[PDB]
């Protein structure tokens, strides 16, 4: 995976997961500058460790002055941009229990702020010709007692990717969406006790490659769909999922003989 | 499409548009008392029709204070409800150019609603063991040039509909949702001229059975799945689309001899 | 569910199953006659159950001769047929150790003759423009463990369902398929000891709805889209798995917390 | 697009195509040894340029002793065999017009032969825990006036995908799918009179990038699959169709102002 993206300009939303960062780390490789707008403090060391091929802004992405604020930051120090992540969101969620409040502030952070953030930067990605990449989830394609916010927002993304794709064609930006499983996350990491072997073995009922994904597996498939490799993929959503999206209530195991 | 509802109470949301008066009238045929919500004044004059079988109750869905003070009124009227129909939409969408205002506008009425009048009604539903029926479109399930808040909410409400399932299986009650391609419509009305065969040479293009739909013959597939004889149906998309949604961008029409 | 279809001819492919059997009585109380094609001989005592409403038929459907010979004497006790529902299948399935010449013994028995069982009655659903149920199943929308020519015919099925109602569409011909989850069986029956309880606790963890599913409520879905209730609905896969398919390998069961 | 897969060994069934052309020779590039199975004899030419590193084996898949002479000559010139691209297909397709002769020859080149090649090459993939891509299209999710046998196989080689990575997962091996658009192909080079940007202005109709895709462009996604970028990647449908798919019978323009 040894894309050439040189002197071109990126911005990944949310790059303080650990997604982000193997998405913000996959780009500089391929020469790319990155900035990390997120609302995380720790995106601050993530874009130290990269030196001045990496800048940290501090956003709010709910904020529309924020944004028109990140996007005069990034038009100072890097320049045009030609790529977009949209990897921000939020995991507020409690199923039937979250409120009407809840629901919107859910879908300002995980949708409406999407469109915002390519709106703020639609002039560049048309001079670049560049492209945008959304993330969906395994849980766009299915439900998951209790959680109502997340998979809903990122069921909203799904179409928005589609609906970004033919109303950016002419302007020859692309536009798709990577669905990642059960990645290695911060969150598992703490609730593991920093236990990947044992977090496999859990995710292994619902991957049919047996563990949970890496960052950078999903990562490179980010920088596929960036890439002109992809120069004919738009509106597309790419899985990286391990298998979870083929498998339905049976899992991998076989069902029948439990009725005997 | 002869169903027994006998003293069952439905709520029907949204119900002063074409698709709500046939599923008003499907429901009072098949012996069901019904309370229509909806913001606009047009109700009124259908409920009256029915004289006091029907209700109207003026809502805007979007005030918890409504919601409460309508569940009342259909307290004090008609009684415990047993199915739900949440048709209530909003068709505010201008695309790229609606603002992030818009956007949380459209997904307050189009999505959250659906998820607080299910509350303010789930008692309700849990002692009369129901079942609710939400609306998505062909719009969720493709994209539409220069339309983005209406496709991306129902394909919102296409995954709410599925985890509205999962955590309702529990207590007895059904969710499903039902999918109509171009249904006649008020506002199809006032552009045709109150012309319905040249507006149905226009959908016979995107129709595989040549015309619009009719509004009855929406209300037949949500009638179905509100009564017992769907007793095993939940979580599905039912559509009600004339064929739209086996097409893609080729239509009914041959295209590789176009490259001669 | 009292639809009324009286001197309507109808012909059930694969009659002989729990299913089929439903689907015949469900016809034969709107009113409808009936002839079961099927290669087993347990079809006979079902027709003998309805008297001169059912007629049976032993046909090998891969067979052109047979079908032909079927149709004649459908047409000689019978008379013109309105309705067709292709409910015939085989279960040799072996996964990878499956053969070529089982495969395509299997895609002939499964597809194929769905196929030509079609195109004998066509001249009849063209002149009764009537309507047509194929079978999908949950296995054609997901990957089961050791199961491959079952469900790669199923998947294949609906898109036969797709493009028949688009080619059948301009003769009035609706087209539609079914797809149910574990519908209580012949062989579940026969498995369990005649416990439908412990079968119904097995089939739990796979249907929101906490049971097999009744050969009665498959049946209600295709007469419904049989009838001219769904006189707008063509092409179309109308699920009746009771939640089967919204689910993923986590089933209806919290995941999360198996980290900790 | 800078892989490198020094060493490895390529089977690609059906490489005499454009596709097939662009796909032998990014593997090529990245360093893989290709065997080129193909019915026509355009393959000797294909191979011939690229010297020792690729080699022609006229096969007739549909014979059982055909693969394994094939498989026979893999091993003697080249070696063990890492990856297995399934592109053979026929367009034998009349639609409704194609007999059950017709169906059962398409269904054994198209689908069958997928699983007898990967049976007879499983042994190799699984001790060097290679790869599989498939080949859907645009018409496995979508229905195409006059065309049945194409479709139905291109959506039964889906399911057929996920049943593979399923039961292949325990091996090591990963089973995906590539869905391409309208691409530059040699039919379509003769009906055009060679004229690409006048085959192009018939394709902008229905792709949203305005234009066939090359087939260089999908190349890029097969080789990113079989590639270890994609080591997350399994079981899924990765499409690269320009577009296509997120459409549907109302194409890229707007159609509600036809109904005025």
């Amino acid at each position: 995976m040894n894309i050439d993206l040189k002197g071109k300009v990126a911005v990944v939303s949310g790059g303080a997961t650990l997604i982000g960062k193997a998405v913000v780390q996959a780009l500089v490789s391929a020469g790319a500058h990155v900035a990390i707008l997120d609302i995380d403090a720790k995106g601050k060391a993530i874009a130290e460790s990269f030196n001045h091929d990496v800048m940290f802004i501090q956003t709010d992405l709910t904020s529309d002055a924020a944004i028109q604020q990140a996007v005069a930051d990034i038009h100072q120090h890097l320049g045009e941009v030609s790529y977009l992540v949209n990897l921000a969101c939020t995991y507020l969620d409690d199923g039937f229990k979250s409120s009407r409040q809840d629901w919107l502030q859910a879908l300002d952070i995980n949708l409406v702020s999407t469109v915002e953030l390519s709106r703020a930067l639609y002039n560049d990605l048309k001079k670049q010709q560049g492209s945008i990449v959304n993330f969906t989830s395994i849980s766009a394609k299915v439900a998951q007692t209790g959680r109502w916010l997340y998979p809903v927002s990122k069921a909203a993304i799904r179409q928005l990717t589609q609906s970004m794709a033919m109303d950016f064609a002419a302007d020859g930006i692309r536009v798709n969406s990577v669905s990642p499983g059960w990645t290695w996350s911060r969150v598992i990491a703490e609730v593991s006790g920093n236990n990947r072997e044992k977090a496999d073995s859990v995710a292994a009922d619902y991957h049919l490659l047996g563990r949970l994904g890496h960052p950078e597996e999903v990562a490179n498939v980010v920088l596929f769909l960036l890439s002109s490799a992809a120069s004919f993929v738009t509106g597309a959503d790419y899985a990286v999922d391990g298998g979870y999206s083929v498998m339905g209530p049976e899992g991998l195991q076989p069902a029948i003989p439990r009725l005997a």
